[PDB]
């Protein structure tokens, strides 16, 4: 098992991406990686351990503010596109990179290429939820237009994920809708509530609220780019604003001074939301290979969390039961 | 002023919105209120005697299982058609009901009637930001499928609406989108972007990012019914589950006593996060007269605010000057 990975994508890039690399490999005797970016600086914090890593050069980086199709056309020796050429090349199973989304997607898209059937591709992070079983929203933004068809790809591609990676016997993938009731939505989601009710291979439990989305009420929960990405950008903003009322709650000079006990339990709560990478970075379901965009702010155990999830996409043969299933 | 209120409709009616209403008729010397529903029933609840409560009587009521449409018209004696026919028949100047969502805008489309020029109205509630000054999120499930020009005519209510009740002078309106760029969102929402900028009547600042709603981004945030639908309840679904998460951290008996500490801010905080106590509720902007919305779960302090923020779109003329726009 190969995995190819951007080394200068993310806010701390190169370090944090070398460093867990580092963790995977000691971590994963099967496992090879080959790091992408600045071959001597990606070799001077390897001087620990180089065993199963192969360090491929790349001459250029893709900045965050260049528009994504032009600059995987144009630089052809940026590490991000270096990296998925390994992949579409048969020289690695998998890729990560921390790096820009739009320009990973353009990659994927454009060099990985989608599997045969699959009309669109997903971004589909997982997400926490109170019980900590997490779910996985798809679509985040990879496609802002969306057929019902797509829709009902991203289910069984949702739900292929969910009882091969994350172990779901039966995942209820749940269409996130207005209401519960079965004829709710616009057209888009109605459409598509009538060809998921028909379609057999998945364990389709109907409309699912907004509201619920962190209770546990679904192991897949699907929509389309455009409603998927104001909902997981509405999820952030409500983290932040609920963090940033704690920490006033936990830190005022009206409470009880001794009530410093609970400074520590701070960051603690901050790991509970915020920080979502530990469930492994947003996949993109739909091409040949399994290609995972890491949180810009990944750490080294985020990058760690992403090598694992993407090890078990290739081991449990995702794509091909993906393109089988459709 | 008189504001009808459906007495029967809601999960904790009809104690809850009594006691909301004697709290407004507490709280507010020029308010009068018609209360709707069964009248055995209603004088059960009423600890007061106040000549500025009046009962009227409605045989039948509109539960949360019927059709809207349907319930409406064969239910031509519940308690939110009654209501409804009062704010028709000006014998009141507004109306509130926790009751059924789809039957209460269906009423309100039926009985009350849109205003002259204005084809869908809006669902708007007012949502809290960190600073306080607060943000009015349209449409938020009143027409699910919705056309460019009706985000535009939501752009303008809010804006009135925001410069009249909020004292706004100049009220900045936002497009929920993905993106800052022009060309982001999907087929409608890149439409209504190049429609709102060649709009004259409003201060159209461009895209925000839903990310920002709760950092004062704009005054008003416009979309359509399905996205602000999933949004609001995001918010406060999520809300209250990242709360829970946040709170079962501190379980150890040191912590636990931590916890007990600061457990009467932390109630304070609940009550704060709350969107019913913020504001009222959601109110259908369009309509030839202010028909509110209130949560279906409205205590009797919801029921208050939903009564309050009616009494401030009666006195400001919001209907008149909607349709002067």
């Amino acid at each position: 098992m190969r995995i190819a990975v951007d080394a200068m994508g993310g806010d701390h890039a190169p370090k944090a991406v070398i460093d867990g690399v580092i963790k995977g490999i000691e971590a994963f005797d099967d496992l090879h990686i080959t790091l992408v970016g600045d071959k001597t600086t990606i070799e001077s914090h390897l001087t620990t351990t180089s065993d199963r890593i192969t360090v491929l050069h790349a001459d250029e980086v893709i900045e965050p503010t260049d528009e994504p199709v032009r600059a995987v056309r144009r630089k052809k020796n940026s590490s991000m596109v270096l990296m998925a050429q390994e992949v579409a090349e048969n020289r690695a199973d998998a890729c990560i990179s921390a790096g820009n989304t739009g320009a990973l997607m353009t990659a994927g898209l454009f060099i990985v290429g989608r599997i045969k059937g699959i009309d669109r591709p997903a971004l589909a992070p997982t997400l926490p939820t109170v019980s900590g079983d997490g779910f996985l929203l798809l679509d985040v933004g990879a496609n802002v237009d969306a057929k019902p068809e797509h829709l009902v790809q991203y289910a069984i591609m949702g739900s292929v994920y969910s009882q091969q990676v994350r172990g779901v016997t039966s995942p209820r993938v749940g269409l996130l809708n207005v209401g519960t009731e079965d004829k709710k939505g616009n057209e888009l989601t109605k459409q598509t509530f009538q060809i998921l009710k028909e379609t057999a291979n998945i364990n389709f439990i109907g409309n699912v609220e907004a509201r619920d989305l962190l209770d546990d009420v679904a192991d897949v929960v699907v929509t389309d780019g455009f409603t998927g990405n104001v909902t997981l950008k509405t999820l952030e903003g409500s983290a932040l604003s609920i963090f940033k009322m704690m920490r006033d709650v936990m830190t005022s000079t009206l409470t009880s001074k001794l009530a410093a006990a609970v400074l520590k339990p701070k960051l603690k709560e901050m790991k509970m939301k915020m920080e979502y990478s530990n469930y492994g970075g947003a996949s993109l379901f739909g091409l040949k290979a399994p290609v995972i965009k890491a949180h810009g702010s990944s750490d080294s155990n985020a990058v760690f969390h992403a090598i694992r999830q993407a090890r078990e996409m290739v081991s449990q043969n995702v794509a091909a039961l993906i393109q089988e299933e459709v």
